[PDB]
């Protein structure tokens, strides 16, 4: 008997389970690099820190570009800005410049510190009023981080109660949830296949965004100083004035790099949150060792600053622990080569998809001791007297030319916000039973299913109020 025609081959099923996950198991069957074919585009999918870090490091430069997609073109207006622009002229500029404007904020009077914790305490005042009740905490975050960035960009923050911050919510919500149904990285491209309205509605999304991009530099343009560089639309509309690389810097140019910046600013932070604080309701035990390193190294005389991360260590091995486990990009942005090069010595086309599966190398069990569990010791010396690197399969914000910008603003604004509402709330189960679910959403970021806390205000924290 004859073995039957076969048009296509895919190794595992389509929307069955998380896509980081079902690549990181067929490495058993393969090893940590093997390709796929869809069409005439081909995927190359790498899970070893080594031959990670060759595409990243040491052959940064042949691997940095990025891929074309139809939902990536509709929000990064046509490749531009940064994350979603091809490895270019406009990519470096605006990287730069982007890059240059976070110095503006190294210390003095818009010391990213005093930015930060300004909207930290207005973020804990709001929630000291719920003071008993249980809530879902994403929406106070989300205005507090919302804020730091406009500050950053534009030098204004929103008002309580604006509702531009409730629009911005939506379209946020909307873009995300378009972009792509999981991962970016999708094997069959449905939305070619079947009729849907997928596009029309990102459109009307984005739509909405970039009108209010349009109607925030208008305003701006009128009130542009070439002497005031206070924050990253100056950074911008000063160099813009230089050129006269003046094609680079047109007025939708500007508007993605904002935008990319805007975006990856709120959702990225706010996720970080979400995911923390339900590992520490699954985890009561760490949350009291927390209460009692806070308590210790900071107490009830002051407010948390940056400095206290030398003390905090615990706090700072729960963060490392979550950007472990629930990576922010488990698959990063995808990579692309721009010529042709090699990997572990295979060879690699230029245009091919590249794609580092930062899942596999933070689960790698060769690396990581019971890599599936949550144990911020881990980055904790036996004694818990300073903080360790135990893997080098480990880069949350990636490496190389296309590793994160806005890491030093994370880091910074995950501390402060942990560490000021550790030393004031108690963050404990809502009066029903319910925990958060740890499996989660993917996303273009990886997302954690909505849920509340009872927060209470501590009695310590009343104490020391007389
Ligand atoms: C815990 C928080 C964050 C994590 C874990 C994270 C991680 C990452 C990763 C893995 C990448 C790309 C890796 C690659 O493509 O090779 C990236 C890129 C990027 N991140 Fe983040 N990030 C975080 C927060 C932020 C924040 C707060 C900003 C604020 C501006 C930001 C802005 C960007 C931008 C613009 C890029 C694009 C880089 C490029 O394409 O050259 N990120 N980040
Ligand atoms: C999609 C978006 C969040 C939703 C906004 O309405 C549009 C934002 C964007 N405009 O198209 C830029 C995106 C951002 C989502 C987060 C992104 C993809 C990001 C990132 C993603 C993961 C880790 N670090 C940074 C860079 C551009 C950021």
């Amino acid at each position: 008997l004859l073995s039957l025609p076969l048009v296509g081959s895919l190794p595992f099923l389509p929307r069955h389970g998380h896509m980081h996950n079902n690549f990181f198991k067929l490495q058993k069957k393969y090893g940590p690099i093997y390709s796929v074919r869809m069409g005439t585009k081909t995927t190359v999918i790498v899970g070893h820190h080594q031959l990670a870090k060759e595409v990243l490091i040491k052959k940064g430069k042949d691997f940095s570009g990025r891929p074309q997609m139809a939902t990536l073109d509709i929000a990064s207006n046509n490749r531009k800005g940064i994350a979603f622009a091809d490895s270019g002229a406009h990519w470096q500029l605006h990287r730069r410049l982007a890059m240059a404007t976070f110095a503006l904020f190294k210390d003095g009077d818009q010391k990213l510190e005093k930015i930060i914790c300004q909207e930290i305490s207005t973020l804990c005042d709001m929630l000291a009023t719920h003071n008993g009740q249980s809530i879902d905490i994403s929406f106070p975050v989300f205005v507090a981080v919302t804020n730091v960035i406009s500050l950053i960009c534009f030098n204004t923050s929103y008002k309580n109660g604006d509702p531009e911050l409730n629009v911005i919510q939506n379209y946020n919500e909307g873009i995300i949830d378009n972009l792509s149904k999981d991962s970016l990285v999708d094997l069959v491209p449905w939305l070619k296949i079947f009729p849907n309205k997928t596009l029309e509605k990102l459109k009307s999304h984005v739509k909405i965004r970039n009108d209010l991009l349009n109607k925030i530099l208008e305003n701006y343009k009128e009130k542009f100083r070439s002497d005031s560089i206070t924050n990253m639309l100056d950074t911008l509309m000063q160099a813009k004035m230089n050129s006269d690389d003046s094609e680079l810097l047109s007025d939708n140019h500007i508007l993605t790099t904002i935008g990319d910046i805007f975006g990856a600013g709120v959702e990225t932070t706010t996720s970080v949150v979400k995911w923390t604080l339900a590992f520490l309701l699954h985890n009561p035990q760490v949350k009291k060792k927390l209460y009692e390193e806070i308590d210790q190294n900071v107490g009830f005389s002051r407010t948390p600053t940056i400095s206290d991360r030398n003390r905090l260590l615990l706090l700072e091995a729960t963060i490392r622990e979550v950007l472990r486990l629930r990576p922010v990009a488990p698959m990063l942005i995808p990579h692309k080569a721009n010529v042709d090069s090699s990997i572990g010595e295979f060879a690699v086309d230029k245009g091919t998809e590249v794609i580092i599966n930062l899942w596999a190398l933070h689960h790698n069990e060769k690396e990581w001791h019971q890599p599936d569990q949550f144990m911020p010791e881990r980055f904790l010396n036996p004694a818990g007297t300073q903080l360790i690197s135990p893997s080098v399969s480990y880069l949350p914000f990636g490496a190389g030319p296309r590793s994160c910008i806005g890491e030093i603003l994370a880091r910074q604004e995950l501390f402060l916000i942990m560490a000021w509402l550790l030393q004031r709330f108690d963050l404990e189960v809502p009066d029903d039973g319910q925990l958060p679910s740890l499996e989660g959403i993917p996303k273009v970021v990886f997302l954690i299913d909505s849920f509340k806390v009872k927060i209470k205000v501590r009695q310590a924290w009343r104490e020391a109020q007389a």
